[PDB]
């Protein structure tokens, strides 16, 4: 099997998890704790220089950052029915980097702090959430949503008519959104709404979201 | 030829512009005023979405996000003498996906607070800098190349014994750094101004840092 290291709970170790689970390989989850700083410890540093959660081992190929990790996955294990990376048309490819790419400067930076003070605040590491930062991020999301019910008004998915890396991307941190007193506001957004519930009734992301509790 | 929209000035841009100086293809820069507010502009949004700089035509495609549209650029454009994803080999592809992820999430990070507090504070749109915030990030950017010290002590690029995108990916923002009082740091970390200087001497670097005053 390869060697997935940190906890499934983590979003962005679900990231790699699940483009496991769509790309039927076997594969083995090692835990990691925080709570004993395990993740700096010297055995990890081995695996990440950075020291952070997740890491990957494929025999003796040791692989950070759950984006480079997920790409090497969907390459490696690509089936003829099963290329969510769209590598043989260029022009599809440019259309999964885009969305790819959307989440992690765009739509992750607005959502993720509305998850992280509404739940990783309170529910680990006990502080406070902080109305000024939930408030704002709410605001820059609804603008961002707004393109993305565009979007998939035209399309089923981000990248075209097609599930791709780009749609999973999306997955893990909209996951813990919808666990927020904010999950509601996907109802405005019939477009987008239907594109989540079309993911969440995958078996792959049936599986994967069992490991997120 | 192809389009691309924004400043040269721009880091983002130069990323693009980059990519294509390096392969050879024929191309036009057309600009876009901040001032004017030309971003935001409907005929732009046309191109991005979300109305930031830089977008990408090549004829009746219409790309935006500097990363995806360099991939694209790479992919299309590739000669055998210049594969800078290394897309055949899969085991030295993911060693670009992991350090061109490392820029955009560790490094840039670290970095680019350090220029925009220095440079883009006081030179365009005159506030001050904050010192908190500089000294913050350099200590966070110390601690980062001494990661790349030792990579760069066993290879002579990021990826590996060759120029990558991942390499590219670290010039555009790196290149502004060198000119904050700051620039000095790189001395105490010799395989990285090794490895700047071995970049800098390129012919297309030599060409796109023409583009940046
Ligand atoms: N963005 C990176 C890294 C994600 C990340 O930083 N993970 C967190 C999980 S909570 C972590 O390890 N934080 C602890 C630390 O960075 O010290 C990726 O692509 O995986
Ligand atoms: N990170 C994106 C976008 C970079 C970006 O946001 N560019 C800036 C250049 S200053 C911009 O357009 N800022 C104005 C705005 O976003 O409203 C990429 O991969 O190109």
């Amino acid at each position: 099997p390869v060697k997935v290291f940190g906890p499934a709970m983590s979003t962005n170790v679900a990231r790699v998890t699940l483009c496991l689970e769509e790309v039927g390989a076997e594969y083995e989850v090692v835990n990691i704790d925080f709570n004993t700083m395990e993740h700096k410890s010297p055995e990890h540093l081995a695996r990440n220089p950075f020291g952070q959660i997740p890491a990957f081992q494929d025999g003796d190929l040791l692989l950070w950052e759950s984006r480079a990790i997920s790409k090497y996955v969907l390459r490696k294990y690509k089936t003829d029915e099963v290329d969510l990376l769209r590598e043989s048309n260029l022009e599809e490819a440019a259309m999964v980097d885009v969305w790819t790419e959307v989440d992690a400067h765009t739509y992750n930076p607005a959502l993720s702090p509305i998850v992280y003070q509404c739940l990783t605040n309170p529910m680990m590491r006990g502080l406070p959430t902080d109305e000024k930062v939930v408030a704002e991020s709410l605001e820059k999301l609804k603008k961002v949503l707004e393109v993305y019910e565009a979007r998939l008004s035209k399309h089923s998915y981000l990248a075209g008519d097609f599930v791709s890396f780009a749609d999973l991307n999306h997955f893990p941190y909209t996951f813990y959104f919808m666990a927020t007193p904010h999950a509601a506001l996907f109802d405005s957004y019939p477009h987008v709404k239907a594109w989540w519930d079309r993911l969440m009734a995958r078996p792959a992301v049936k599986k994967i979201a069992a490991t997120m509790v």
